[PDB]
């Protein structure tokens, strides 16, 4: 019988959710061999994650998946197991299931086809535009940003200088929250809503981001960046 | 006093790692409202992270950090903690704390100044650089990649080819012996610590993606590849 590896689980995945992949093996017998997960995020390396010895009930992992992922087997079904849980976006990959050739042989001579492993929306999301804008100091901005979903008025806008943290411009929508200047002003439209600068001031130039507030978790838009006409500026 | 929130806590840390960040809070009682982390990857966008009620414990989690991160509260010190387990590249960020203003006031008015946290990749493995990164090659031609071990790994070292779309295939094996059923083209050879796979004459079939291994120690680790690609065309 030729040797064979087959996994089998992948799918999607909702982020933190979990999943449990299995590799079938044929023409050997796991109970005499170490059982190795390597796995590849997509147009990048290789990675071993984990292995077991079912004689011994040896186990090991690598540090990156330490204490989320668990690898396990079954010698009546001839099949390996690895469990992952607490999924994040740094754990989309082909996952392979391999094998070392057995008594002195440390090189992996079989690998299975692969399964691949895709973690990704009940989320209210928010598309600001434009991404960017370019002005001159004195002129009308406006910024729009669209909820996915009706979010009331429980809208507020941010406003973030480099290397700044974010901080509080409008609340409500349209209230000015205290010691923003009054060239400020937000107004909405249904699920539309909009930042207005009157005259742009030099100190304006920066990432204003919008956020409801109107459902758990709280969301941003992805940020208007706001820079004066020209080039690298 | 005037509304101060202060993290502190970031640093460096490998991938797997732990972190705890703390924010300490002064001018109002955090058992009045709700505190937030809200985190900022490197040139990207605002991404809240979690929240936390210290009145009643009630904590919630964005799906990006649930079974990892776990945030709490010591309202006898005003301070909130964000424990940070199984860190992971995707959680690069500069941390900020923040909090709901107050009743009737979900607007997140104060906010910290933010603490960075970087999960690296320089570790105790051992380091396969292999090179070059990809190699424009025509049917026929001489074809080399070599690769360094950052240590003594004696002869533990692996060839493997991958195809696109398909399992990596072993190639050269104990840092020159040849797997059976490889053509005789390849060959592999061990200068020290630098390791050197050769194609004697480049077929049409060997345009794949080439990785070195070495499983000198666990964990084994890979060399990042060398993408071989076609130069001309036979049709």
């Amino acid at each position: 019988m030729e040797v064979q590896l087959v996994e089998s689980g992948g799918g999607l995945v909702q982020p933190g959710g979990s999943l449990r992949l299995s590799c079938a093996a044929s023409g050997f017998n796991i109970k005499d061999t170490y059982i190795h997960w390597v796995r590849q995020a997509p147009g990048k390396g290789l990675e071993w994650v984990a292995r077991i010895y079912p004689t011994n009930g040896y186990t090991r992992y690598a540090d990156s998946v330490k204490g989320r992922f668990t690898i396990s087997a079954d010698t009546s079904k001839n099949t390996a197991y690895l469990q992952m849980n607490s999924l994040t976006a740094c754990d989309t990959a082909v996952y392979y299931c391999s094998r070392w050739g057995g008594d002195g042989f440390y090189a992996m001579d079989y690998w299975g086809q692969g399964t691949l492993v895709t973690v990704s929306g009940s989320d209210i999301q928010m598309t600001q535009s434009p991404s960017s804008l370019s002005a001159s100091v004195g002129d009308r901005v406006t910024i729009t940003c669209r909820a996915s979903q009706d979010v009331n008025t429980a809208v507020a806008w941010y406003q973030q200088k480099p290397g700044k943290a974010p901080k509080l411009l409008i609340y409500s929508a349209s209230f000015l929250y205290s010691g923003v200047p009054s060239r400020f002003s937000g107004s909405r439209s249904g699920t539309d809503f909009t930042l207005t600068i009157s005259s742009l001031q030099p100190e304006d130039f920066a990432t204003y981001y919008c956020q409801q507030h109107y459902t758990t978790p709280p969301t941003f838009g992805q940020g208007t960046k706001v820079e004066i006409k020209g080039s690298h500026h």
